[PDB]
RNA sequence: UUUUUUUUUUUUUUUUUUUUUUUUUUUUUUUUUUUU
């Protein structure tokens, strides 16, 4: 009966595990074919609503018929427009579904330099960020920055990035949920460092372009080493309460 | 497939997202309408009745139904006065309406000076405060105070008036608020830190006009740099219990 | 629109705003109304009764009808009497109505110097708070005593002797209310803080006569420094659970 | 109207309050009523079954139909005798009924020196408290020791003889009752120092009486100063989880 | 009425308590009664089903019924053997009637020794006991265990012995009972130390022959003092959580 | 009566208590009829189908019909051909049954290769493992690498790969179970000490074919001495939060 | 001298939340609690 050490003496196929990792994985974020949904409602002018869609996931959320309830006229009818034509919904929706947070999510590089400019209409503002951490990352405060992380780059220096990036989200986690308040780093943290890791090691836009775009917001030099910015978020996390 | 490299090399345009923002903004309390109601109702006795009503809330409440139950007769036939003309409500209504709590924020800079005459008539009174840092700013003593704060002021320097005005707010919230009482200073500091940081940044009042309040007041000098009062009160917050 | 910088542009004027807080205060004043309706009711023997209500708030409770159903057949005449001739209730009533805690308040002298006699048959003992303060004033082992401070005094004295009073309300309230036991010291304090400082601050008995009494009662010195025994009280409650 | 300074100016008279504080007493337990109904029931074998019953109360417990269950053949029959003899409840009744408890109580003498024989059969036993203060007083061993403390004793030796008797009570009250073993020190002390002190300033047995038993246990000296065993077990209090 | 001073000056008969106590003990005491029950029902065969019940109550439980559900053929068929012919229990039923558990305690000497062979197949493994603890004893790895402890041992001696047993107990209780999980170390000690302390001061089995058997099983030197294993183990029972 | 003693006194078989022991042990055998269910529904391709398994169980979970939800149609397809085939279920279901984790968990050795390839797509990533402890042991990133501890390998050596291997489960059960999140490393290490042992004392796979795979792995030396990762994993457990 | 638990637990690019929260010279509890 003990045939096993048969089946474990077996020499392990990295692309034949590579396949079926693919194949059972967890779908639903879509980010590739968000793009694809996109152009198919949109058509030529998705570029432009698109950047609309940013500017909204980030300042109100990802609901769209609860933020349309408190809004001006002007906005109203915007919002509505982009709901009867990409179809939008609020929550977790199926694959061919699409949500305000997933257009952000897929076009993470437009979403990261928005926060430059929507610094102080965020849920958590750059200056109670600057009081946690000096001088903190604009372009880490929104859950989206996680598609932009280079997994390729060093140990040390991954870690600092997604820790530094965590300090954020410990605070934005707690702002949209209520309930995560009185709870503690530990319990925050497990619920928003999975769906990080999954955009961090995610095939959508290469290791190398990954990291051209990290370099450009001035978060890593030339190399791949953080910034003092950056160095100080990630020690301020571990100390972090 | 992958063309939101192209989408997000695209260089931002400041204004064109400043546009949307102002659209697609949030539909809550704006201290305009509440001026606009109060000589719609009021008429030309607006001044008189607005400097009754700050120091009401100042003293009592927001509710106006349930302070009445506990009150002088002469106090009973004034407060019932102001709520059958300015129709004065209780809680978190609708943009039309109009409560206490909201004439105290549209008109900062008279609730601030006021604090200065009712001091020890406050829920926390000014010696409480002075027990926690001693020689507390007194104009920093109501959630108000936050419509008179300059966002313009360097880093440093706005964290230090913020951080200030946050250890009353520590004590005040935790006072109106009694299921906060048991819960950590960052579980409170949760609840205030959302609509203190939207009144800094709310285009009401110029940010030389707000700058000018708080050198009248005695809070930052000719610069711009806070007095030895407000440093104490913003180092006595970071090792608040 | 803005032109709530003229609003706040004005001089404030002391005195206008003095007149809507005595008009706006909480209740239609007590304690001159407690004693015009002894005289009112008892007539001439109104003080004699008045010595037997502050014994018999101090050593049972506030509830007559209640503790009237556990009491000697003497006693059960005597209380009975005080009820149908005074209108005793129990409570939180009207300005008009009378209740064993109103008299004992409005006769804070006599209230704190019964104390030094009924040490031992209080709900708290003068030995349980000899245990965590050594030599714990008697006077001051009453939520009454707040009437006795003078608010005139200097902030360090003031904050000294309000301290020192809180260790004993501290103890006092999670005895009278069950469910403050499991609640912490800053839970606690929040329930008796408000009524304490509105006794102090209450405008009945002047500011010399007050400081006076604490003379009397060997509280504080001649020019106003309270004595070791009360700076000893204010430094455990610092350090209380 | 305020005359209340002169009725504050009066003389308190010592035994004038004296007099209405024993009218104005709580009933509850009974001391003199429980003799009296134990010379009821028993008649003239009423000496011998309540050193039965002392040695039943600090070895089992209060319930006498709960102790039946587990218990020889000998028992079942003699307790059973008690029962229908002296009418003997459970818990907290009217003062015209008799428990378990109410007899140790009442008969405090025999019940400390019983301890000494009954050291290792009790629910907390005196190797266990030898743990926490070495050669810890046996006498002090059950909550009926209060009515054997003189409240007349100095402050400090007053103390002394309640914080190494609370010592006891902290250990066997959570033993007892379940839902006091996760609750601290502070709050273990708030529900047995209320029956505590009520048996010390109880009139049954002198002031002078009551510091003979203490002298002929070993507990205190000639003059009142408690031994070093009495000293350590206060001290071991102090430092108390 | 205050005759109970006479009723308490008489002297205290040793032997006629001692006779009471033994009287109205807690039916349990089946050391005796299983031995007397097993010779009954087993007959000659009482020994070697003996040996077979120790391993079957130490490796599983005391719920024969409910171990026999997740059993093998060869299991199902020798237990209920076991059950059909001594009339085996389960929980705490009467005097006459026997446990597993109960076969286990009464024969604490071989139990002890079947814990060297049982290390790995307890509910606490002996390796996992070796963490807390450097080489813990293997022979205190059950609640029987208490029935082997010698009672007339030295204060010092006596005590680390019965800290160093805690230290399962603590283990064991929180696995055993899974409320018992989230409760601190004061909550759990609580529940096991009153049958311990009753093991211990038990008449079955003299002080010199449980003295003997430590000394046999390497627990306790010639004289009484324990080994450096047990020492251990007790210092570590003093910092566990 | 005292006939214990002699029962006692005799000298213990080893063997003959190895006899019961297996006799009485808990289920029938699993692991073994894993293997024997796996060849009966798979015939021939019963390996391929196992290695798709044991990638499904790593990557997702043991839910099957819920992972189907949010997943691709490729990987829809697969996962239902082998639930129809193999009868999978979910949760703890009879001997009869089989689960995702109860493949991984018989086929321990790939289980512990998958996890060299499948790093960052494991719930807990290699990186977050490496932030704990340098060179955090990939092959211990799974429940399942209990079966492929050696038991017996040297006491200090032995608890060297429990404690290092407790790190992952520290971390994984907090993930997987929300409810854990908040409660301390001891109440976490309650829930997954007991299945881990159980799998280490198993008697599937010899002592010396496991002592080789931990070998093959990299994990312990020629004689059996566990690597620096190792060492430094078991070292961060001990003051792990 | 009781409690005898079980290779289990499989969570989720989302939980997207609001210038709000306005509490009270009040609260007046009782040699009890007796667990295995």
């Amino acid at each position: 009966q003990e045939l096993a050490i048969q089946f474990a003496a077996q020499a392990v196929d990295r692309n034949e595990i590579e396949q079926w990792v693919r194949e059972f994985a967890y779908q639903g974020f879509d980010a590739r074919r968000v793009i694809e949904l996109l152009k198919q409602y949109g058509g030529a002018d998705w570029e432009k609503d698109a950047k609309k869609m940013i500017v909204l996931a980030l300042t109100r959320g990802n609901k769209p018929r609860r933020m349309m309830m408190k809004m001006s006229k002007e906005g109203k009818a915007t919002v509505e427009a982009l709901i009867n034509k990409y179809k939008l919904k609020e929550g977790n929706p199926s694959r061919d579904e699409l949500t305000l947070s997933r257009v952000a999510a897929a076009l993470a590089g437009r979403t990261c330099q928005a926060l430059v400019v929507l610094s102080e209409w965020l849920p958590v503002t750059g200056t109670t960020m600057d009081g946690l951490s000096p001088a903190y990352p604009r372009h880490m405060m929104h859950p989206s920055f996680a598609g932009m992380v280079d997994p390729s780059l060093p140990g040390d220096y991954l870690r600092a990035i997604l820790d530094a990036h965590s300090l954020y989200l410990l605070q934005f986690s707690r702002v949209i949920n209520p309930n995560l308040r009185g709870r503690t780093k530990e319990e925050v943290a497990a619920t928003f460092t999975q769906p990080m890791n999954a955009a961090v090691n995610s095939n959508f836009i290469s290791h190398e372009k990954r990291r051209e775009f990290l370099k450009a917001f001035g978060l890593v030099d030339s190399n791949g080493k953080p910034s003092a910015a950056v160095m100080a978020a990630a020690q301020a996390y571990k100390t972090a309460a």
